[PDB]
């Protein structure tokens, strides 16, 4: 017995076709959370039932690593699916990059390095992420990265294992996906290269007025590296933008030992003992300063649902959705 | 793909044509809209070609976002089935009746998306010919979806024209009423009437019967309230020009009209502009399917009706 009525929803942090994200407090205990609220009819019509389940299962693994969004619990009603998360109020990287256009080399290097620790952890558990992009990297109050939105993940990718779904955000989609090849963790490293390029250069590496032109650019065009770019930043990007997956850095070699990361102790980084070069402005743990005001002004509200589609729905589609860590269990029982 | 695979959960609509069904496919647990047409009624009305034209135009529809995406078609010895994506936002007649008239932003957004939808059909050589509020559906996000392509005419490319008297009375073009040959122009008069109704909350031309209504469409000038935006009038006045060659949509560039000044068309066409209105009501709608004529019918009349777009 855990319902959304138990949570007081203070503000709406984000919104989309998927659903909404709220800044939520539990039972007036000054204990804050972020709640991604989905509607089951939306999820059904979008064909994201398995994605929702993949999101829940991956987040059950994500507790063990510092640079993934941590999930306290999940639960469902007849209409709704709720992911009760930690509240990460640093702001995402897309938001931050809209303001300054470009990240300085130390700042980009730091983010790149923390993301590597995130991705390699997922790969080691047999999870390929497939939706790496700026707005899926959330910052915490101190400025370290947290990878978010695992609904596009693929599990059981250990050993000699491949998969075949055309997916990802267009700018980031790897050429092996575009070519219809079966793929492994390699895709994430091409996307990583795209993300790193955007951090450093402030524009995308590949371009087009439509997807056909954009996908062609990803298949064929040489990425532009400005004269001002640090030689090792160029080098890493080049070694990531290799179209043959099994020759790509991150699939082969050791990406940790690339000269760009010379000054990084990876044990220290992983232990959060390296102060981030950028620290976001955060007056409090309940601060909202780093979110867009279109969402924050719009008061929190749960949408109605297609009552016909829900009653007609296969009632056990979201079986095994409810998860509950022991920490949240103590908080609730008081 | 037989009808027995689908489970018909709820009826979404009824008419003289037949029924629309909220259908779930068997093993996939995946939901659709099925338009079921009785063959006996189709042959009675002599709208056999229309049904075939609907399938062929729907087979083109999947490429464009603001048209209703058909997944597959098949037939039985009694019925004809179109398997369609399920759109539960409600049609624009339900919405105009809910709140009398749409605001400037909301009307412009619907006007713009319909332009892209019609222009897509026109380049394919297809004139729609039955544009009206109750044929425009909305998806769950609130983007428009043009439905009911039964009244289309194909192969209308370049110089070509056609001569059929058809449409919905309020929306029929004046050249059609004068018994003239016509091209895609006729859709742009109907677009004007639709746009008018959205902004003002009623029809531009009026009559107690059909004769009086057709007269009004031919003769009377549409009334423009003093409160109406200058650029909304300017467009409607440019759309309501009875000589098709000088009409906007046919002549000039409709997209560069100052009413669409704030719109990014390539961005709009890729669903990257959020609609100003989202449906608050989810599925604003109201189960089983209901011999001499069928046996004595030419069995091969509804041939080559079956189809499946690779997306299925
Ligand atoms: C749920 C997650 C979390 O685990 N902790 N804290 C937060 C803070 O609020 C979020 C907002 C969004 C968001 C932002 C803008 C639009 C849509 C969603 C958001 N989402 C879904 C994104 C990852 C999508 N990207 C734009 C940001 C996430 C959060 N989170
Ligand atoms: C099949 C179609 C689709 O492509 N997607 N989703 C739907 C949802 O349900 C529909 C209902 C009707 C309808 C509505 C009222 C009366 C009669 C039919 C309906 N029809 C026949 C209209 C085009 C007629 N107009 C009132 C709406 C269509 C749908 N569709
Ligand atoms: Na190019």
């Amino acid at each position: 017995k855990l319902k959304i009525e138990d949570f007081e929803l203070h503000k709406m942090l984000g919104k989309g076709s998927f659903g909404k994200v709220f800044l939520a407090e539990f039972k007036k205990t000054n204990q804050f959370f972020a709640i991604k609220a989905l509607k089951k009819d939306v999820v059904l019509m979008d064909d994201d039932v398995e994605c929702t389940m993949v999101e829940k299962r991956v987040l059950s693994l994500a507790w063990e690593h510092p640079f993934l969004t941590h999930m306290f619990c999940t639960f469902q009603t007849k209409e709704n699916l709720f992911f009760v998360m930690e509240y990460l109020n640093g702001g995402d990287l897309m938001y931050h990059i809209q303001s300054c256009h470009k990240f300085d080399l130390s700042r980009a290097t730091f983010y790149a390095a923390e993301i590597i620790l995130g991705l390699q952890f997922l790969h080691s558990k047999g999870i390929v992420y497939r939706d790496l992009k700026l707005d899926n990297i959330l910052l915490d109050k101190d400025g370290h990265i947290k990878i978010a939105d695992f609904g596009m993940c693929k599990e059981n990718m250990l050993g000699d294992a491949k998969t075949n779904e055309f997916c990802g955000t267009p700018d980031y989609i790897a050429p092996e996906i575009l070519l219809g090849q079966k793929y492994n963790h390699s895709v994430d490293w091409w996307s990583f290269g795209v993300l790193l390029y955007e951090m450093l250069i402030g524009q995308s590496p590949f371009h087009g007025q439509d997807e056909e032109e954009l996908f062609h650019s990803i298949r064929m065009d040489n990425p532009f590296y400005p004269r001002w770019l640090e030689k090792e930043a160029k080098d890493l990007l080049v070694k990531l933008f290799v179209r043959e997956p099994e020759k790509r850095l991150g699939v082969r070699g050791d990406i940790r030992q690339h000269p760009l990361f010379r000054e990084i102790n990876w044990e220290e980084l992983e232990r959060k003992e390296i102060d981030p070069p950028f620290r976001p402005k955060v007056k409090s743990p309940f601060d909202c300063s780093n979110f867009d005001k279109e969402f924050l002004n719009e008061k929190p509200r749960l949408s109605f649902a297609d009552r016909a589609l829900i009653n007609s729905m296969d009632q056990n589609m979201f079986r095994n959705f409810s998860f509950m860590n022991p920490g949240m269990e103590r908080l609730i029982s008081h």
